[PDB]
């Protein structure tokens, strides 16, 4: 997979976000995970949903660079949403939320799935430490 630089222009909740991609505003979502809903009133605001678009929040507005990784799959979803692996200096916004037990892995659509599992992985340890949505 290959990292490409973008520019924040507004965090929206813990899986969903805008950013100013190849010159284009762009909304993003975070593949292979799943934070809790804050919006549609059909799911109602979640737990942890106010916990993980603080967390996601936080740290996309505190970095100094960010970085999308496309998979090797389709690169958007059917609301017309970028799908990628998205780094904030370095680090996976995907996997930091699923280690702290503000997201579950969800929505393991192939070929999509390069790096499931090492979220897993990460998953598995915030269950184990009874982390937030697994306390
Ligand atoms: C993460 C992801 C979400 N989605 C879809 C599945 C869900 O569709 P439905 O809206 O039909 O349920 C929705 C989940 O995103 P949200 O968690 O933002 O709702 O977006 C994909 O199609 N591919 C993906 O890789
Ligand atoms: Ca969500």
């Amino acid at each position: 997979l290959h990292k490409e630089p973008a520019t924040l222009i507004k965090a929206i909740d813990g899986d969903t976000c805008k950013l100013m991609y190849k010159g284009q505003p762009m909304t993003f979502r975070l593949l292979l995970v799943d934070t809790p809903e804050t919006k549609h009133p059909k799911k109602g605001v979640e737990k942890y949903g106010p916990e993980a678009s603080a967390f996601t929040k936080k740290m996309v507005e505190n970095a100094k660079k960010i970085e999308v990784e496309f998979d090797k799959g389709q690169r958007t979803d059917k609301y017309g949403r970028g799908l990628a692996y998205i780094y904030a200096d370095g680090k996976m916004v995907n996997e930091a939320l699923v280690r702290q037990g503000l997201a579950k892995v969800a929505y393991v659509y192939k070929p999509n799935n390069t790096h499931e599992q090492h979220l897993r992985k990460s998953e598995a340890q915030a269950k184990k430490e009874k982390l937030n949505i697994w306390s």
